[PDB]
């Protein structure tokens, strides 16, 4: 499993469950073409987005629908979403985990890369 | 000053100076309309981007050229840039301080609203 | 001002006002020597804690009474209080801004050094 | 396993491996008594710190030696450690995961509490 996203609710101290996640890859021109999508599970994790065969080198965009997450709890948050754009597998295939920590008025998204 | 953007360097622990920041506002037709842009000062802050009259209710995108920042420090980052999209003034005028803390593999952002 | 502490509320997106802050410095015998204290203002900032003459090299602890802050807001937090411990001025005097962002279950802290 | 700590290096984008972690519990007096300790694995996680029987109600402090971590990588750190003090099991037994994200000049620690 080369790409996984883990989302945590730092305000309620719990996993961010059922959060929509969309992944895109930049095509040769300059457009973002749909690559994969899914929703986080009860543990706040999202596995199986793609495979080693499909996940080639490229610039990828991971957009987390944090707004719907907060609205469902009755909160109108600051951000429309949490997004990370990064280059993947530029020095060979790696396993990537996008770890996102959420709060209504702030968030962090970091790319954890392993061999 | 209703909108101020601050950028910090998580690796060196200093203000990220001379960083390019672009701000866009989403139009009725769903497109991104250029709003204002500038570069952070020695304190890592960007003031004067807009006015109270100009900064109406809406969805705004702040795009930081984090990549050029790292390049100039001799670093080749994994993150391509940093983008923060937020809804502003939907409950009346407010002053916003949008801060972004950078690292080659991560960014954190905060919004202080008063 | 060589040391400034700023506290923010990640739940409401505002400065955390009237937050108690206590600073200690580790003594030669390993005990925490009271150094300075105060409360955040309406901007969530606390200035004037110390001076260039008193702020010597050493290991400092900034203890933030997050608990009392939440209580006043009708919230019984799981986090008891934040402790930010750092070494200061070990390569000469520097100006430090210690910021802490709070939630009932978490806190993030940053340090800008100039 | 009621208490787990996971540490991530948000600056190098990897798990923070072999990081020492010390856990204390405030005793009836007002002092921090040793409770448990360990080192993070290659995944940056530390399991088996305590048991359901031993982890009773109380105020606990979890101190992560980030200073040694950054030095071993040749990176000068700002903080002595990343820490979290919290009341645990005050409303019955819970599972606690301390998620800490690290950078030389900043850290975040959030208690993820589940049933």
């Amino acid at each position: 499993c080369p790409l996984m996203v883990k989302v945590l609710d730092a305000v309620r101290g719990s996993p961010a469950i059922n959060v929509a996640v969309h992944v895109f890859r930049k095509a040769a021109d300059d457009t973002w073409e749909p690559f994969a999508s899914g929703k986080t599970s009860e543990s706040g994790e999202l596995h199986g987005l793609t495979t080693e065969e499909e996940f080639v080198e490229g610039i990828y965009k991971v957009e987390i629908d944090t707004k719907s997450y907060w609205k469902a709890l009755g909160i109108s948050p600051m951000h429309e979403h949490a997004e990370v754009v990064f280059t993947a597998n530029d020095s060979g295939p790696r396993r990537y985990t996008i770890a996102a920590m959420l709060s209504p008025y702030s968030y962090s998204t970091t790319a954890v890369v392993t061999n």
